[PDB]
C-alpha cells in the first residue's frame, strides 16, 4: 500500500462530505485551502465536513493553509516601493517570464526600462526582480487575517508563500504564536532565487518545505530547476523535516480524466527524489476530474515506493538509535516499527531512512497524530497515555496486532525515548507479537 | 564538456551545410534522417552535406536512417471532413480499403485487423485520442463501442495493445529506404516498432544481403510486446531507442519511467547504447526556449544512464532548431557535470575495463585512450560512466563513426597499430595533440594483446 | 585497565589471605582448584580465605574447581628403580596390575589398553619422553618397539596419539571431588579429558545430583577425539580450557596453532567462555621474569580471543608467585589495549548487542550497561570485543561470579531492578558511582524487556 | 606447497654437497653464513658446495652474510675461574683491559662504557644471567649493585637496556667480512646491531666501494635504539631482520611481539624483504621435533607476514638439523595455506600491483607473472599476499637470486624481452613450462612498459 502522501486542494466543486470520504478512500491525505479565493465562513464549512468526514469514519487528515504572500502584479504597478528598491541595470521580468526588462532610468514614480525581447504583455501580470530584493513583508496586514482564521480553526500546517530568508519564516511564526498558534509547523515554499540561495537557513527555521518548481523556474536557468528540487527535498530528508513537492503536479486533468506520461514521469521522480508527500492545486480544486487525479496520483505513488528501498548507510543520539531501528528491522524482516511520539520528530527520525517498514506512531497529542499524516509512511495512531517504556511496549504490540499491519509471530520494532526530554530518541526494542 | 551525446533530426529547415555546421557547434552528435516522410534525392543529398562539413571541418558524426516500420491507419473520410465521435456509440473498422469512412465506420490500412484483434479488447485512434473496446467481429469488420468523445480525421494511427500485430518487421517501403541506407554507408540504422527477436534478426538479413553487415540496429522499443521481449530484443540489436511517447499509448501511465529506467539499466550492463527518445523538447518546435517539465524529462534521462538524447522535430521542422541544440546542450552538460562512476561469472575485459576506470578515478586521469576494432572496449570503458574522456583510436572509419554515438567518448581514426608499445606510444602523442590533457597527466590507457577483436585485456598507467 | 581475565592456580604457597589479597591486586580474577593435589580440608580453608578476603575488600573473584581426571599410567618397576630403554628394543605393556615393570615390560592402570590400541599405533610414555610402536597385541600384552632411547620411571603417564581411549567419563576420585565441588559451591568446574558429548552430559548429570545445577562446566579439550567433536561438545559445555601442552603430545605440532585459534573462535561465536591455559609462564616456575616465547604465547593468545588466561604452578608452588601474576597482567593490559571491536542466521540479541558495541563506539561510551540474570547478555555483548566496559548487573550472585571470568566484563550484584525504566535510573546511578565513567559521558545500556531470560531484546542510550 | 622461505645458517655438519642437496629438497632457500664463527677458506668452501649443488640440479637459493657486529663484552677473570656473584654485593666494571678480574671487578671490552652508562641505568652479563643497577661511575669504573645471583663466567655479553651505545657501526673484522663478502658475491649481508640510519648508510659505503653496490643490507634490529630509529633504518636498507631473542634482552616482555609484528608490517607496506631470526627451533638441536610452543611462535611470525624464517644452531650446530629443515617446512605450508590477501600516497606500481592480484583473484588465476629488473615488481605484487604464485622473469642474475628470499616468489632467469608482448608471448611459454599452471588457466602479467626501471605501471590477462 502506498506509502507517500497526497495533498488536495479543495475548494466548492469536492468540499461535499461525500466527495471528501471518496476523496480519503482515493488516497487523499491532507485537505489543502487556498484562500487565495472565498469568504471565511465557507472554508470554515469546507474544514467543519472534513471534520464531519474524520468523526463519521475513522480516517485522519490533515489541514493545511496557504498563504498568498506579497506581489508585484507605460503601464501601472502595484508596488509602490518598485522605484526605489530597482537599481541600473536590473533585469524585470514580466508574466512569469515572459517579457524581460533591463532598467536604464528610475525617475519620479516611474521605472524606464528597455524592453529585451519580444512579447504580448496583458492585464495582471506578474513581476518578478530576479536578485533584486524586496521590501515587502512575508506577511502583510492582508494575508494576516488568513492566519488568525487559520489559528482559531487550528489548522494543522500553514504553507507560507514566497520565502525568501530565515527572517521571513520567523515573521510568519511570531504571529502564529501571538494567536495561540504555536502548535502549527510552518511549510516554506521556495519560490525564488534568494529563498533559493537561503535555503538552509530557511529550512532551519521552518518545520517543511514546499518545492514549488512552476514558481521557481520563472527565476532561474531551467537546467537548474529539477537540481534544485533535488537538493532541497535531499536536504530535508536529512533535516528530519517534512516536504511537499508542489506545482505542475498532474495540471492535465483539469481538463482530462487522464494524465500526460510525462506528468506522471514527473510525479515518480520527486517521489523517487525522495519527497513525503505530492500535491494536488487544481486538479483537485477547480478542474472536472478531481477524484480521477487523486486516483491515478496514489497508483503511481503506489508503483513508485513499491520499487524503492532503504537509505541506511558531529554524530547524534537519534540518529545512531533510528538508524539502528530501520537496520534492524529489514534484517529481521519486521513489518513494522512503532514509535512513541509527543511531537513526532522521532517518527521523522525513523522515516528519515526510509524503511520498508510502516510506522505506526503513537501519541497523545492531537496536533501531531495529525501533522505526522503529512510524513512518508507514517501511520499516527493517538493513544491515551503511554506511562512507561515496558507500557509502551506493551501497548504498541497491542495496537500492531490490532492494526492488521502485523500479525502473530510478526516482528516489530519498537523506538521511544525513555527518561529523556521530548526532543530525543533514545531506546530501540525488537519484539514478537 | 558535455558527455552525452545529441542525436538531432535534420529536416530542410537545416540541411543546409551551413546549418549543419552550426548545428555541429552547437553540439550535434548524430544526424538523424526520418524516412518517414521525404525522398532519396533529398536524404541524399543531406547526406553529403554533412559529410562536406565534416571535411570542411573536420568534426566527426554520425548518421542514423530512422525506418517508417509497420502501421495501422484509419484511412479517408467522407468529403475529407471530420467526424464527430461520441461515448457509448457503435462504431466500425472495415479491411475494405475503398470504403470511404463517416461516424459510423472506417476503413483501416490493416487487412488483418479481425483476423488479430479480439471481441473485448482496446483499439485507440490518433495516438490514444479516442479509444474503443471490441464489442463483436464479423466478416471484414470489427464492430466496436466508442469510449469517449473525439472527432476522426482522415488517416490516423491505430494502436491495439495487447494484440500481436503480425504485420511484417519491414514495410513493403522499408526494405527499399534499408537498400538506400547500406548504399549510402550510413552508420546506424533506428528500426521502429520492435516486437520481438524475429524482427530484429530480419532487419539484419536484410542489411546482410546489401553490404550493410556493417551497420548498428538500434531496436525501438514502442509497445507492450516489446517491453515483453526487451531481454532478447537486446541481445539482438547493437543498442536500444526508448520510445516514451509511443509507449505512453501503448502501457498503462505509472509504468512508463520505469520502461525507461529499465531499459537503459539493461543497455548500460550489456555495453550497448541507448537513445531516450521521443517528447523531449518538443515546444521549442514553437518556442525558443525549453518547459521546465521538459529540460527536467531530460535531466532525468541522462540521470537513469542514456549515451544519447534525441531531437525530432524541434530541429527538423520546429521554428527554433539551433536554440534546441544549445539549451538541449547546456541540460546535457550540466547534469554530466554532476555524475559520478559506477564501479561497484567472470568476464576479463570487465575486469580489467573497471580497474582502468577505478585507478583513472583514484589517479585523477584526464584520459582513458582505449584502442577498438568495433568499438566494443570503449562501450566496455563507458559501462562505468567514467569521469575521464575516453579517446578511443580506431584504423575502422566505421566504428570510428558509430563511437560517436556512445557517452563521453572521442573517436579517432588511426593509420595503423603496430603493438602494445607503439599504442602507448602513439596514445601518448595525441592525448596530449587532443588538448584534453598536458604534460604530468596521468592516462589509463585499455587494449587487447596477444587475444583476438572480441576481447579487452591489458590496462597500463602513463605520465604525459 | 585489562579486559582479559587471569585465573591463578592456588596451593600452599600462595594460599593466605594475605597473598590472596596481593594478587587480587596484582590482577588475579580467578582462584583455580587444581584436584591433582591437596586434601578437601586443604581446599575447603583455600576456599574459605578467598571468600573473607573478598567479604573484607568487596572484590570479587570466582572459584574454578578443576578435576584430575581419569588417566593411563605406567605404574611400579623393580625395586623402584628407574630403567633405561633402548632404540629398538623391543617392550612390553600389561595390563596384568600385579606385575613389577623392569626393562622389558610394565604394566599400565588401564584395563582397556590392549582393546583400544592397535598394530601400528604409537604410545608415548612420560610427557613423550620416550616413543614406541605396536608390534602385537596379545593377551592382556602389548608388544612395542622403542622408537628412541629414554629412562622409564614409575608412574608415568601414558599418551595414545590418534587413539579412541574407552576411559570413563570422570575418574572415581573425580565423582567425590564434584560433591564437595557442589558443597563448597563453586562457580566453575573444568573437567579434564574431554572426548565427546556423553562426556559432558555425565558430569552435568552428576553435579545436577548434588544441587550443583548452577555451576559452569568448562570442558578441557586434550586431544584429538575432543578436537574431533569439539563442536557437539562446546554446544554441551558452558566454555572450554585450551590445554595446549596435551595437544602437542597428541596431534601433530604444526596443527595446535590451528586447534587454539579454532577454538577460542568458535567460542566467541558461541557466546560461551574460552580460558587458554597449560605451558603459559613455566618458566617463572623458576625464574622471576618469562620468557621473550613466553611473554609472546600469552600475547598471542589474546589477540586470538581469549576471555582468561591461565597460571599454574607457577602461582600455585613456583618461588615467585606474585611476580607471574603481576607480568602476565602487564601483558594483558599491554596486548587488550591494541585490540579493535569485531563488528561485522540473524537473531534477536546478536542484533540487539551488536547494535549496542556499534552505536557505543560511534558516540564514544565507555561504558555499556547490561542487566543479567544468567550471565548470557553481558557475554553477547562481550562477542564483539567492544572497547567499553561491561558493567553487569545481577541480582543472581552465582552469575555476578562466573561473569568474572568473562573479558571485560565488570559483574555487579543489585537489590532488584523493577522495570525497564528503573534499568536506566539505576544504571547511571552505578555507571558515575563505579568511577568508569563521569557526568557527560553517554552510556549504552542494554537489557531484556516483556521477554523470558533467554533473550537480549531492547538498548538504549543515555549522557550521565 | 610453502611460499615463506626458510634461511638455514650452514655448519661443519651441513655444509657438504650431500647435505645442502636434502637441505634443498627439504625446504632450504637461503644459506646463512654466521661470520661469528669460521675462516675464510671454510666459508669460501661452502659457497662453492652450495654453488655446486645449484648448477649440478638447477635449483636455486641465495647466499647471506651475517655479520657478528659489535660487542661489549667482560674480559678475563683470575685463573680463569668463574666466580659467583651475590645480590646486594658491590661489584665495579673497568675500562682497563689490563684488569684481570674476580668477584668484585672485571674488565670490559668496551671504552665507552663509563660514558654511554648513567647511574641508575640497568647492566646485563651472559645474556641477562645477571642483571645489576649502576650506582656511580668514577674514573674508568662503574660501580654496580648487583640484582641477583649468579656465576660470572669470562668474554660475556653485555647488554645496556635502553641506552644509546656509541659502538661503531662496523667492527674490525666485520668490515674484513664484508670485503670477503664482495670477493664472493653473496647476495645479501645482515648487518648486525643496526641502531641508526647512519649505520646502514656506512655500510652500505663500505660494500659500494668493494663492488659490492648489488648487495641488498638486511639491517638486524636488536635493541630499543634500533627500535626508535627503525623508519629510517628501514628506509635505508633493503630489508630488515627481525632478532627477538636480543629484544627481548634489551626492551620490555610484553612489547617484544608488538615490536615484531609492527616491523613486519612496515616492511611489507615498504616492498622490503623482512627475516624473523632468533629462537626459534632451538629445541631442535638436541630433539628431533620441536616445542609445541616452538612450533607456534613460527606460525605465528608467518602470520604476521614475513617472507622468511630463520634456523640457527639447528641447522648449523645441531643434531637434527634436517629434521629442523622438514618440520620448518611443513609449518611454513601448513600456516601460508589458511592466509588471505590484503587488499582493502596516490601512486602507479601500488594501484597496477594491487589490481593485478586482485584480478588474479576474482578470475582464479593460479599465477602473477612479472617482468623484472632490479626484483621491485615482484615484490610490490608479493605486498598483497596474493594466491597465486608469482613467477618473477629476469635478465640480471642478483635479483633472479635475491628474489629467492621474497615469500611465494619463483625466480626465472631469462636471456631477454625484447617488448611488452614479447614479454606476454614469452610468459606464457614458461608459465605452461613451468608446470604451475596448465592449458586453459588464467594469467596475469604485470611488467612496466616505456618507463624505466623503477615503475610497474602495466597488467595484462591471459588465458594459457
Amino acid at each position: 500500500m502506498k506509502k507517500t502522501k497526497i495533498v488536495c486542494t479543495i475548494g466548492p466543486k469536492t468540499e461535499s462530505e461525500e466527495m471528501l470520504a471518496k476523496m480519503l478512500d482515493a488516497g487523499m491525505n491532507v485537505m489543502r485551502l487556498n484562500f487565495s479565493h472565498g469568504d471565511y465562513a465557507e472554508h470554515g464549512q469546507r474544514i467543519q465536513n472534513l471534520r464531519n468526514v474524520m468523526s463519521k469514519t475513522g480516517k485522519t487528515a490533515a489541514i493545511l493553509l496557504d498563504t498568498k504572500g506579497p506581489e508585484i502584479r507605460m503601464v501601472a504597478v502595484t508596488y509602490e516601493g518598485f522605484t526605489t528598491d530597482l537599481s541600473v541595470g536590473n533585469t524585470v521580468l514580466v508574466d512569469d517570464g515572459l517579457i524581460g526588462m533591463e532598467v536604464t532610468a528610475i525617475e519620479g514614480n516611474k521605472v524606464i526600462c528597455k524592453v529585451l525581447n519580444n512579447g504580448d504583455l496583458g492585464e495582471n501580470k506578474g513581476v518578478n526582480l530576479p536578485g533584486v530584493s524586496i521590501a515587502l513583508p512575508a506577511l502583510a496586514e492582508k494575508d494576516k487575517q488568513d492566519l488568525i482564521f487559520g489559528c482559531e480553526q487550528g489548522v494543522d500546517f500553514v504553507a507560507a508563500s514566497f520565502i525568501r530568508k530565515r527572517s521571513d519564516v520567523i515573521e510568519i511564526r511570531e504571529h502564529l504564536k501571538a494567536h495561540g498558534g504555536e502548535n502549527i509547523h510552518i511549510i516554506s515554499k521556495i519560490e525564488n532565487q534568494e529563498g533559493l540561495n537561503n535555503f538552509d537557513e530557511i529550512l532551519e527555521a521552518s518545520d517543511g518545505i514546499m518545492v514549488a518548481r512552476g514558481d521557481l523556474g520563472v527565476e532561474i536557468p531551467v537546467e537548474e530547476v529539477i537540481f534544485a528540487q533535488k537538493m532541497m527535498i535531499e536536504k530535508c530528508i536529512r533535516a528530519r523535516k517534512v516536504v511537499i513537492t508542489a506545482t505542475m503536479m498532474l495540471d492535465s486533468m483539469i481538463k482530462n480524466p487522464r494524465p500526460t506520461r510525462a506528468e506522471a514521469g514527473d510525479v515518480a521522480n520527486a517521489i523517487l527524489d525522495g519527497t513525503d508527500a505530492v500535491m494536488l492545486s487544481g486538479e483537485s480544486a477547480k478542474g472536472k476530474y478531481p477524484l480521477e487525479a487523486v486516483s491515478i496520483m496514489a497508483t503511481i505513488c503506489e508503483r513508485t515506493d513499491r520499487v524503492m528501498n532503504s537509505r541506511l548507510e558531529k554524530l547524534r543520539i537519534t540518529e545512531a538509535v533510528c538508524r539502528g531501528a530501520v537496520e534492524t528491522a529489514e534484517k529481521l524482516d519486521a513489518p513494522l516499527i512503532v514509535v512513541a511520539t509527543q511531537g513526532g520528530k522521532s517518527a521523522r527520525a525513523v522515516r528519515k531512512y526510509f524503511p520498508d517498514a510502516t510506522i505506526l506512531a503513537l501519541t497523545t497529542n492531537e496536533k501531531t497524530a495529525h501533522q505526522l499524516v503529512l510524513s512518508k509512511g507514517v501511520v499516527p495512531q493517538l493513544v491515551k497515555e503511554i506511562t512507561s517504556t515496558d507500557d509502551f511496549y506493551r501497548l504498541g504490540k497491542e495496537l500492531a496486532l490490532q492494526s492488521g499491519l502485523a500479525h502473530k509471530g510478526d516482528v516489530v520494532v519498537m523506538v521511544s525515548g525513555a527518561l529523556v526530554p521530548s526532543g530525543t530518541t533514545n531506546t530501540a526494542s525488537v519484539h514478537v507479537l
